[PDB]
C-alpha cells in the first residue's frame, strides 16, 4: 500500500501494536560473540543491545579492537551511517578513535546528557574553547571551535588532532536538544528542520566516511533518524515515490543493527517524518 493513506487505516484502526510485532518477529537474528566476551562487559550500556559480529566497527587496535557500534550499508540509497551506544566513561576514547578511523566528518547526537534524572552518556567533548580535553589512551586531543545554540538544536565544530602524526581534522557535532523525557514530539517539523541541516553541511555525503548517530542506546531515536534519511532519498531516486514501503527498509536496516525503532509511537512518528517531509522536498 500506499504510505498516507496505510498510515490513516493503522490509525482509524488502531492497530500499531500489532504491526510492531510484526516487525519484531520477521527481524533477523545474528550472532554477536564479541560484545559479549567478558573483557567487554564495561564496554557495553546495556546487555540486550549488541552489535552483530558481521557489521560491527573494528578499532584498528590489537589489544581490543570492540566498541559497540555497527555500520549500516544502505545499497540502494547509496548512504552509509554508524550507529552507536553513547560513550561511556571508559569508551570516550574509544569513540573518537572510531571517528578518527572511519573519516568521519558529523556526529548525530539525539540526547541530552541527562534525562529522567540519570546520566545517558558520558559529557564527551568540551563545554570550553579554552578546556580541550586529552584522551591519552588513544592518544587524540579535541578542541571546541565554535558553538552555535538555536531553539531545538545546537551546532558545535569541533576540532580532533591525532598527537601521534599531529594530522588534525574539522569534526562537526549535531545536537537535537528537544526530544522529549517520555515518548516521541508531537510534530515532525523540527526534527526533519534538523535533518536538512546535517545534510546541508556534507556530513551525510559520500566524499566522506559515513555519519556517526547515536542516542542513548543507539537504536531507538537513532533509527528514526536514519529510516527517515534513507526513504526520503528511494522517495527522490525511484520512478515511482509511492513504491517505498517503509516496513521493508526498516527490515533491511535490522539486518545490520538489532532493535531499530524500539516502540510503535516511534514507528508512528517515523511514518509521519517521512510523509511530511516528502510534501516538502517538492517539487514543492
Ligand atoms: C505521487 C506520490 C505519491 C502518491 O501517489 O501518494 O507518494 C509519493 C511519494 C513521493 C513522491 C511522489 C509521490
Amino acid at each position: 500500500m500506499e504510505m498516507e493513506k496505510e498510515f490513516e487505516q493503522i490509525d482509524k484502526s488502531g492497530s500499531w501494536a500489532a504491526i510492531y510485532q510484526d516487525i519484531r518477529h520477521e527481524a533477523s537474528d545474528f550472532p554477536s560473540r564479541v560484545a559479549k566476551l567478558p573483557k567487554n562487559k564495561n564496554r557495553n550500556r546495556y546487555r540486550d543491545v549488541s552489535p552483530f559480529d558481521h557489521s560491527r566497527i573494528k578499532l584498528h587496535q590489537e589489544d581490543n579492537d570492540y566498541i559497540n557500534a555497527s555500520l549500516i550499508k544502505m545499497e540502494e540509497a547509496q548512504r552509509s551511517y554508524i550507529l552507536t551506544q553513547g560513550p561511556l566513561p571508559n569508551t570516550v576514547g574509544h569513540f573518537w578513535e572510531m571517528v578518527w578511523e572511519q573519516k568521519s566528518r558529523g556526529v548525530v547526537m539525539l540526547n541530552r546528557v541527562m534525562e529522567k534524572g540519570s546520566l545517558k552518556c558520558a559529557q564527551y567533548w568540551p563545554q570550553k574553547e579554552e578546556k580541550e580535553m586529552i584522551f591519552e589512551d588513544t592518544n587524540l586531543k579535541l578542541t571546541l571551535i565554535s558553538e552555535d545554540i538555536k531553539s531545538y538544536y545546537t551546532v558545535r565544530q569541533l576540532e580532533l588532532e591525532n598527537l601521534t602524526t599531529q594530522e588534525t581534522r574539522e569534526i562537526l557535532h549535531f545536537h537535537y536538544t528537544t526530544w522529549p523525557d517520555f515518548g516521541v514530539p508531537e510534530s515532525p517539523a523540527s526534527f526533519l528542520n534538523f535533518l536538512f541541516k546535517v545534510r546541508e553541511s556534507g556530513s551525510l555525503s559520500p566524499e566522506h566516511g559515513p555519519v556517526v548517530v547515536h542516542c542513548s542506546a543507539g537504536i531507538g531515536r537513532s533509527g528514526t533518524f536514519c529510516l527517515a534519511d534513507t526513504c526520503l532519498l528511494l522517495m527522490d531516486k525511484r520512478k515511482d515515490p509511492s513504491s517505498v514501503d517503509i516496513k521493508k527498509v526498516l527490515l533491511e536496516m535490522r539486518k545490520f543493527r538489532m532493535g531499530l525503532i524500539q516502540t510503535a509511537d516511534q514507528l508512528r512518528f517515523s511514518y509521519l517524518a517521512v510523509i511530511e517531509g516528502a510534501k516538502f522536498i517538492m517539487g514543492d
